[PDB]
C-alpha cells in the first residue's frame, strides 16, 4: 500500500533524482536560439499609499468606470490606472499596449524599483546561457547600453554581420544607438489593497510602451543569415508572435511577419534541429488560426489553460474549450491529443497551478524528469526573483510540493495505466505529469512561464542525447 505521505516522500526523491539528471545533462546541449522577442522590463513593487494617490489625483471616477470598461490599450493615465487596479481585482496577468506619448511619459516618471531583462527570449536567454551556461543566441531587436547590460555574463551571443562574415558576439559588445524597448511591471502580492479592491491572487499588470516587439521587426541577421545562425544550435524556441494582428493601419498584415517565420522552420528542419513553440493567447483569430497551421513544423510546443482552450475553440471543438477552460485536468488530456491528433506535433508541454503535463509521440522517464527541473526553475524564480546560479535552483528542494496534485494523480492511475511514477503509456504516446512546487510569496510573478517551457524543453533534450 502506498499513502499520501508516502507519496510524498516518493514525489521528494524523484525530484532529487531530477535536479541531478538535469545537471548532468545540460552540458551536452550545444546552442539554442531563442527568438524573437526580446525588452527591458522595469519593476515596480506596488504601494497601496502611492496608487491610491494617484487615482485620486487623475479621477477616481473615471478610473472606476474604467474598471468596468476595459479598452484594448491605453490612451490616457486613466485606462492605465484603470488597467492596474482591474488587474488587482481579478487578481489576473494583463498586459495593455501603451499607445499614448504622455503616458509613455508618466510611465517614465512613475519610475521602477528593479530592471530586468524582458520579453520572452530575453528572459529564456539569461536563464538558459546565464544559469545554464548553454551557448545561446537571441535576438534583440534593439540593443542599446541599457538593454544590453541587462544580459548576465556567460554564454549568451547575438549575430552580426562583419562582411560575408556573420560573427557571435556577447550583447555588451554589439550596443548601437537603438531604441530602449520598455515594458512597465506592476507586481502587486496576494492580499493587495488599494481603496476597496483586493487582490485575490498574487499577478502583474504589464504597460508594454514597446514598438518593436508589438510588430515583429527582425534584425537584418535573422532575414538574411537566418541559415548560418542555424548552423550553430541543436535546439530553438520561437516566442513573440501573439502580439500579430490581422491588418495594420498602415496596410500590412499579418503574413509579413508568419511567411518569414515559416521560412526559418523550413530552415530549421532542414538542420533536424529541434524548435519549441510558446504558443501564448493570441486575441486575432484569423492569426491563431494560422498559427495552428504552422504547428505540424515545429517539434514542441508550450501551453497554458487558455492558451489550450483556444486552440480547442478555433478547431471547432468548443465543449471541450470550456472543459479545459474550467481545469479539468482529463479534459485537457483529450486537448492534448486531439492537438496532436490534428497537428502530428512531436511534443506538447501544458502547464497549469499546481501541475504540468507533456504528451510525446517519443518515449522515456527524461521527460517527467524535465517537468520536474522546470518544477525547481519556476519555484526557484519565484523565490529569488531572478535567478543567477544553478545552485540557486538547489533551494527550491524545500518547498512543497502541492499537495492536491499529488492526490491528483491517483485518479490519473485508475484511468491510465502508469508505468511509473508520474509516467504513462498509450498506445504511441506517452503522458508524463508532474505535482509541481508552488511558492505562497514569490518575489516576482513575471517570467515563470518562461522558466518552465525552456527548462523542460532544454533539459529533456540534453538527458535523451545518446
Ligand atoms: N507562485 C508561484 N510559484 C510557482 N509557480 C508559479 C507561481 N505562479 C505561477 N507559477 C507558474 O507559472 C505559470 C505562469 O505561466 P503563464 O500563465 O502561461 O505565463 C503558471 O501556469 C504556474 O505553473
Ligand atoms: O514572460 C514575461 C514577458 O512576457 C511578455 O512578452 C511581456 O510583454 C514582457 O514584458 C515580459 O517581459
Amino acid at each position: 500500500k502506498e499513502s499520501l505521505k508516502d507519496r510524498i516522500r516518493l514525489w521528494k526523491r524523484l525530484y532529487v533524482n531530477a535536479f541531478e539528471n538535469a545537471l548532468n545533462a545540460i552540458p551536452n546541449v550545444k546552442g539554442v536560439l531563442l527568438a524573437y522577442n526580446t525588452n527591458i522590463d522595469a519593476i515596480k513593487y506596488l504601494d497601496k499609499d502611492d496608487l491610491e494617490k494617484r487615482v485620486t489625483e487623475i479621477g477616481k471616477e473615471k478610473v472606476f468606470e474604467i474598471i468596468e470598461n476595459p479598452p484594448e490599450k491605453i490612451s490616457s493615465i486613466e485606462e492605465l490606472l484603470g488597467g492596474i487596479l482591474r488587474s488587482i481585482k481579478l487578481g489576473k496577468a494583463m498586459e495593455w499596449f501603451v499607445e499614448s506619448e504622455e503616458v509613455r511619459r508618466y510611465l517614465r516618471e512613475w519610475g521602477w524599483d528593479e530592471l530586468r531583462i524582458g520579453g520572452q527570449a530575453g528572459i529564456m536567454a539569461n536563464l538558459l546561457g546565464g544559469v545554464y551556461r548553454i551557448p545561446t543566441i537571441v535576438h534583440v531587436p534593439q540593443n542599446p547600453k541599457l538593454q544590453a547590460e541587462l544580459f548576465v555574463d556567460g554564454p549568451i551571443y547575438v549575430p552580426v554581420f562583419e562582411g560575408n562574415k556573420l560573427k557571435l558576439v556577447h550583447p555588451k559588445d554589439a550596443i548601437a544607438e537603438e531604441e530602449e524597448l520598455i515594458h512597465y511591471i506592476y507586481e502587486f502580492p496576494r492580499g493587495f489593497q488599494v481603496f476597496d479592491v483586493q487582490a485575490p491572487r498574487e499577478n502583474r499588470f504589464i504597460a508594454n510602451a514597446d514598438d518593436y516587439n508589438a510588430r515583429v521587426y527582425m534584425r537584418r541577421e535573422f532575414r538574411e543569415g537566418f541559415e548560418e545562425i542555424t548552423r550553430n544550435v541543436e535546439l530553438a524556441i520561437i516566442s513573440g508572435l501573439q502580439v500579430l494582428k490581422e491588418y495594420y493601419p498602415d496596410g500590412t498584415t499579418y503574413r509579413d511577419v508568419l511567411d518569414r517565420v515559416e521560412s526559418h522552420l523550413n530552415i530549421l528542419n532542414r538542420y533536424n534541429v529541434k524548435s519549441h513553440f510558446e504558443f501564448a493567447y493570441t486575441a486575432n483569430r484569423r492569426v491563431r488560426e494560422a498559427l495552428v497551421e504552422l504547428l505540424p513544423k515545429f517539434t514542441s510546443v508550450g501551453l497554458n489553460e487558455v492558451e489550450l482552450a483556444s486552440i480547442m475553440e478555433i478547431i471547432g471543438d468548443e465543449e471541450l474549450a470550456k472543459e479545459v477552460l474550467e481545469g479539468h485536468i482529463f479534459s485537457v488530456i483529450d486537448a492534448m491529443n486531439v492537438l496532436m491528433d490534428e497537428t502530428g506535433i512531436e511534443r506538447i508541454h501544458f502547464h497549469t497551478y499546481g501541475y504540468y503535463l507533456a504528451l510525446t509521440q517519443y518515449r522515456g522517464e527524461e521527460v517527467r524528469d524535465a517537468l520536474l527541473f522546470a518544477s525547481l526553475a519556476a519555484a526557484a524564480k519565484a523565490m529569488k526573483g531572478n535567478l543567477e546560479r544553478i545552485e540557486q535552483i538547489r533551494d527550491a528542494l524545500s518547498v512543497p510540493t502541492n499537495e492536491r496534485a499529488i492526490v491528483l494523480e491517483e485518479e490519473l492511475e485508475k484511468e491510465f495505466t502508469e508505468f511509473e511514477n508520474g509516467l504513462i503509456d498509450m498506445v504511441d504516446r506517452q503522458l508524463a505529469f508532474v505535482p509541481t512546487k508552488i511558492v505562497a510569496s514569490p518575489k516576482s510573478t513575471v517570467g515563470i512561464g518562461d522558466t518552465i517551457s525552456s527548462s523542460a524543453f532544454v533539459s529533456e533534450f540534453g538527458m535523451r542525447k545518446r
